[PDB]
């Protein structure tokens, strides 16, 4: 019916359809005569890259000419999602490509449900540098994100009838429309080997591996903006000179081949396995390979726009963030860069270095900074053990000459730990030496890391330290997955500027008692519940009551985010509804669970968690007797898309960590903004969020951060009291009622006073009983419909702080020192 | 200057220009900034390729309307070349591309630089594939090609002062704009496992491991024709599902992925070495690989194509299907097309026998007995058990029949028999399963088809006499003569007054009477010398030697192999030399200035073919940079033998050397290539020299050397202390030993050429015996020469003979003969 048409500009659903047939067509991947569902996405994926293309091109030519500081972020993670409807949505088509895919015989829906998530990240450490993306994009700011093009992500989650099974990811085993290969993108980057010193006394590294690290494109369209700009990922390739013909007919398959093999060793999975010394290489191959490549490719274009230069316009020109001590490899890298490649000094090259990169830290914990073998980084990269040795001899000299005071204090200040057991090289301490900013990620976790943590190095430099509060996009996580809502937000604004400037969001408070709006807001919610009720049936089979209270937890499995004491709290609730009379049973709130996320494979307990959940649904959600009141159901594969159904359907969210070991948590925003109520413990981003909605719209319960050290060591002496509710939780799942797994080992965790991984660390125990008290709250608010829904409005209406737009533009200003550069 | 507009139709510069524009910025493989010469043939290549699918996509529709019987040919390898100036020239679209690049700022020639050549395959018997694809096309047949995606080809030839050094081909490392992937057509493909055997006696090939073929179509376009038809190539991959995250995670990245490897090792490379198990392991997978991928995508289509009811009747499948054995390689194709119609399919073993006896036919390729596929029965059955019970129950049927109907030939029944039970090694002779199994065998040339018929086969043409046939093999005169000589083309075309000979090639003898006319020579003299200005320029690009385009082009290019006797040349030429060092400069300004080129590839363990190749490049070092005498003489290695080297060979030669040890060689197609341009040949009187010989006439070829039936009784003299060598023969290789050539220790292959009797030794290939008669008729050629009008003559009525050997003839008997297909044209 209808005729292919090439018409890369298409805006109206004519031509939108006549180049979707195009791409069909004459970019082929499939035999021509099925045009299904599949064939449908990669054409329309196809007709809004050739947009993107335009973009992006217009984009690179106006940064080359204005030439303008620029900021490049590196992350070990990007977690980019489905990016289908992001795309027609910053293209503010929506209309015409559903008008298109119509004419075509599909709802852009059935086409949207077959795209596949980019596995290139896992947690929110990889979700902020998305969000960030985007913000950059719409700001029109000069920035790059730059990452590794990870085949097989993390893992697909599989459940069985045994719990959780990782299977590979296979987003890439087709292709991706999405991304752009630049073969005249490739930098060598190398591995072991060693030092030749030069009869100049200058330094070289050689010998070693040679990987290639060729470039791909991912553009990110801003909204309402030209400026589209780039996540450029790296491919680890050996050239075809590295295959050995000799042994591969001699019949040493793997021997010829062991070049090929090592470079797809780097880009298989995230955080691959470091139990072994393995796995620790290759863990560090990995960010040293991202750093290298992209260094390279940053100074590369420097030099590409100049106008004939000098080296000191460099930090002016160039802004590099390291997430985490992932990329702290960027700073002896760049040292490396300048110093051997490039003739550089050591004093000229640190100046430039120093003022190159700032550190974002993302941790609360002393332990879980990265420390490697001085061993292993002689071995995988000893040019870089040089450079890391002279940076710390220079930093041990200035705290003798300029801070007698804390000489004592040395053996933990240096980045070299010379321990004579477990001699190490300390990570985040080479970051915080070398970098101009430090900062954290939440004000109470960036006050923290001045006063615990880094307190000397605050000493020392008083202006190096600062808070960049985490925020999310309000395109992704409103607008495009709730767009019911955002248009009675628009209405009742009365603008939609709302969409590039968050905090117009406090407008809707004075209509937060307003009868229509919350009759608007109930249907919306309903019509958001309704599909995540189908969502559900079609992904585990279980049916889900639209009308009753829908609970949900999704994040990382993990003994501290307390997963299990919501479990128990579900086990517990469960057993009283079996011990109720029907006549009590009435007068309870129906409520569904819904729990998900992802286990480290090696984590025995999280993995015991998710099992849990399981067979607590398996016996839970087929009892006719309670089922119209309580059902439990473990959502799988936790991914963005999955985020992107269950959070706007939401009424309650648990954000319900031990106090102190959350430096953020910004899914905790998404549920903020779209409505959904909070039950958390005041930490991380509850804190703000709390204050920004109103502590009457937020059920706090659970001891404080400064509460928790003093409540351990109550245990350790047996002074603990455990509630009686906690331990018929407890028992009820050790009576075998929930099948033939036993149980004892995990809840052996939560037995016993001292000792590692026993006597209840995290405190489940202890906050039980405060816990189940404000989900009594939550249950007799839910039951007053006009407060739910006024208090779900001022949830909504205080979400302006959170825009990841703030985040940036404060990044922008403080940090970075770059300004809008916006393509005519 | 140019907009990007798409024109997946264009057919005229501005059109042409503004689409290979749209690629380059909407198909992107680059940054944007620069559009250099690579990033314009990708651009160019995609503007040709939209044409290409729509054609193709229309023969697909076509053919499944109409139903036809189909052909399916099956080769380990393909030589497709280059494809650029090929496909613009089926599409008739030079004129047209070749100004659209130049409003771009390029000549097409720069762009056809880029392109690398896709390698898919090897020698002969890849390039006879070729040009029968493009024929099949051009004639409008039903018939498809089905090969393997070979990732690094056989090797890159570089030259070092080591001699050949082999390196892995890149024509994949960044991508090939001509494929089509289709992920909808995944077939498994299973190895090793074991047979299930069902209670009701059903059997079933369970376990093992699973890889998936991947298709990928490369379209072939047909000269003046919409009919485009596909070699389509499979991949071997395994699925994500198959890399195991535990062992990944614990650090042990080779169990984790040997799955992902032992797919990548199967489309490594071509002919994958096999001295040990683990090679030839490797060598039957692929092979297997091949057919049961292939067999399924073939089975699927016949279903497809059913208007009806449920499935269509088995018996209908060998009158719509025909499927061609190339060389003992697909093999395979037998039991396993056995095992998908009984096992998958249900059919009882009479029926299946019936339907696969019918739908296979087998092409041999091979003079000597002991060139054929033997397999031990031991791999056999560890590889492909349920293939050796199908395999087993054929020879056991088969043996039965020469009981029942032929008691005459029982002593006889332990070579007639596909498995040879000797007590060492045991073994599955392939040849013969292709015999026993096929409605037709064919050899490749008249006389090779005789030898197969009297000495290799003689007992089972007794049994099927109506089995046996010849085909002789041919060329495509599109890319051979059209295509790579435009400028001679045009020449032929004007003296015929007409340009249907593109596709009629008999009609070359037209020229005949003009073989004598000064004008037409005049014209044939200017293109010759023009197509040699073009090689010595190419010459000196890829070997830094400044050679003379008005001396004499002798090219000897093929496989380096002892019994193609490239030592004989390369000892001829050390003889003119050491004969040109002992002259007067009156003597030497009488000779005949030569630039002898030598090319080819060695099997990186055949030890004496890599000493030939160091020896040829050791002696040019030497001669090229004696002042004394490379005015008269230089002698060059070219290197990297290969398609795209071919096409820069043949139309710039003048005499052209296929000298090999006569009954040796069942054909020789490159010696048409040579004749079809105006190249004389001086050679034995074997192969195709026998009927080119004929065809273009006794007195405008240099025959030379024994004869096939004189060679036995030649080594017997050998073996009795008979023979008596000629003076020069013994000078030669003395004048090699004494060391002008460098440090290089040459005895050990000369050796090859001393004693009388033992393996390895008393010069099997008779290149002494052969030199006097060799050198007599190099002198003849040097006569020859210095007689212009007669030389030109000579050269026009060698074109004007070569008629016959066009693909489209050779594919035509194949149509009417053997697989009993015909013209299926698209509206
Ligand atoms: C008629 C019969 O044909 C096929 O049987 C083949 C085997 O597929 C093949 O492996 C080979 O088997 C030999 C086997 O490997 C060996 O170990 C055994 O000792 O002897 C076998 C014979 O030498 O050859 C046989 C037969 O020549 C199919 O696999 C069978 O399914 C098929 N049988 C059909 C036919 C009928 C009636 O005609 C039904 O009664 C029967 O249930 C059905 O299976
Ligand atoms: C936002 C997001 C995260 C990060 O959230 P936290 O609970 O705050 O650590 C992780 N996964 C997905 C899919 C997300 O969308
Ligand atoms: C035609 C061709 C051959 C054919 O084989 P011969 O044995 O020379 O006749 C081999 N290689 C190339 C590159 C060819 O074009
Ligand atoms: O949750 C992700 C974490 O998992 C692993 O245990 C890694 O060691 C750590 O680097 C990473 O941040
Ligand atoms: O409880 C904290 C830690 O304990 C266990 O050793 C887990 O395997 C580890 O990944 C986790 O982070
Ligand atoms: O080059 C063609 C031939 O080369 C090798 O000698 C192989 O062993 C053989 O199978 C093949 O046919």
């Amino acid at each position: 019916k209808i005729s292919a048409k090439a018409n890369p500009e298409a805006d109206d659903a004519t031509e939108i359809a006549g180049n979707i047939v195009y791409h069909a067509k004459y970019s082929p991947h499939f035999s021509p005569l099925k045009f299904g569902p599949e064939q449908a996405l990669y054409a329309t994926a196809e007709s809004l890259r050739d947009r993107l293309i335009q973009l992006w091109n217009e984009t690179y030519v106006h940064f080359n000419k204005v030439d303008p500081k620029q900021t490049y972020y590196l992350s070990m993670e990007y977690l980019q999602g489905r990016a289908l409807t992001n795309a027609i949505g910053n293209l503010n088509l929506q209309g015409p490509y559903a008008d298109a895919l119509r004419t075509l015989g599909y709802e852009l829906e059935e086409i949207a449900e077959q795209e596949k998530d980019a596995a290139l990240g896992n947690g929110g450490l990889g979700r902020l540098a998305s969000c960030f993306l985007d913000s950059m994009a719409t700001l029109n700011l000069p920035a790059w994100g730059y990452g590794l093009r990870y085949r097989h992500g993390l893992f697909k989650q599989i459940i069985t009838k045994k719990g959780q099974e990782e299977i590979p990811e296979d987003w890439l085993e087709k292709f991706s429309p999405w991304e752009i290969v630049r073969h005249d993108v490739v930098f060598p980057v190398r591995f072991f080997g060693k030092v030749q010193v030069n009869p100049d006394g200058s330094r070289k590294w050689v010998d070693g591996d040679v990987v290639q690290a060729l470039a791909y494109d991912v553009p990110i369209p801003g909204y309402g903006t030209k400026n589209t700009i780039s996540l450029r990922l790296w491919e680890a390739k050996a050239r075809a000179e590295d295959l050995d013909l000799f042994q591969f007919n001699e019949g040493e398959y793997e021997l010829a081949a062991q070049l090929h093999s090592r470079a797809q060793q780097i880009c298989t999975v995230l955080y691959p396995g470091d139990a072994t010394e393995n796995g620790k290489l290759l863990r560090l191959k990995q960010q040293f390979f991202l750093c290298s490549a992209s260094l390279q490719d940053i100074i590369s274009r420097f030099h590409e726009r100049s106008t004939t230069r000098k080296w000191s316009e460099f930090p002016s020109k160039v802004a590099v963030q390291m997430n985490d001590t992932h990329p702290t490899l960027a700073i002896p890298e760049l040292m490396r860069l300048l110093m051997d490649d490039n003739g550089l000094g050591w004093d000229e090259a640190w100046d430039v270095t120093s003022k190159t990169v700032a550190y974002t830290n993302h941790t609360v914990l002393p332990e879980a900074l990265e420390k490697w073998s001085q061993s292993l980084m002689w071995k995988l990269l000893p040019r870089h053990m040089e450079i890391i040795e002279e940076i710390d001899k220079r930093f041990v000299q200035t705290i003798r000459d300029t801070r007698v005071d804390l000489e004592d204090k040395i053996s933990s200040l240096s980045i070299l730990d010379n321990n004579p057991q477990k001699p190490v090289v300390r990570m985040a301490n080479l970051c915080v030496v070398s970098s101009h900013t430090v900062n954290g990620v939440a004000q109470l976790h960036s006050d923290i890391l001045k006063a615990e943590l880094f307190a000397d190095y605050v000493s020392i430099w008083p202006n190096k330290f600062q808070n960049k509060t985490n925020g999310i996009t309000p395109r992704r996580w409103l607008r495009f997955c709730s767009p019911e809502l955002s248009d009675i937000i628009t209405k009742w604004l009365k603008t939609d500027k709302w969409i590039t400037d968050l905090d117009l969001l406090t407008g809707l408070r004075q209509f937060a008692d307003n009868e229509e709006l919350q009759s608007e807001w109930a249907s919306a919610k309903t019509a958001n519940k309704k599909r995540l009720a189908q969502y559900i049936e079609r992904v585990t089979g279980v049916s889900i009551d639209p009308t009753s209270l829908f609970d949900i937890q999704v994040k990382r499995i993990h003994e501290y985010k307390r997963q299990l004491m919501n479990i128990l709290g579900v086990v517990y609730r469960f057993k009283k509804l079996k011990e109720m009379k029907p006549e009590e049973r009435k007068k309870t709130v129906p409520r569904t669970v819904m729990i998900g996320g992802k286990a480290f494979a090696t984590y025995t307990n999280a993995k015991r968690i998710v099992k849990l959940v399981n067979d607590v649904g398996d016996v839970v959600n087929s009892d006719p007797e309670v089922n119209e009141y309580l059902k439990v159901v473990f959502v799988p594969n936790y991914n963005v898309t999955v985020a992107e159904m269950l959070i706007p359907g939401s009424e309650l969210s648990q954000h319900i960590s031990t106090a102190g070991m959350e430096a953020s948590g910004t899914s905790n925003m998404k549920f903020a903004l779209n409505g959904c109520l909070i039950i958390g413990t005041l930490d991380g981003a509850n804190v703000e969020i709390r204050e920004e909605v109103g502590e009457e719209n937020f059920f706090l319960f659970g001891a404080t951060a400064d509460q928790v050290p003093r409540l351990r060591k109550e245990r350790e002496d047996g002074l603990f009291k455990p509630d009686p509710r906690f331990e018929e939780a407890k028992q009820f799942v050790k009576s075998g009622v929930f099948g033939s797994y036993d149980y004892g080992p995990l809840l052996d965790s939560l037995e016993g006073n001292t000792g590692f991984g026993r006597g209840d660390y995290f405190l489940v125990g202890y906050d039980f009983p405060s816990y189940m008290d404000a989900q009594a709250k939550v249950d007799e608010a839910y039951k007053d419909r006009k407060g739910w829904l006024k208090m779900s409005i001022l949830s909504t209406a205080g979400s302006g702080k959170f825009s990841s737009d703030r985040t940036i533009a404060q990044y922008a200003k403080e940090i970075w020192n770059i300004e809008a550069c916006p393509v005519p």
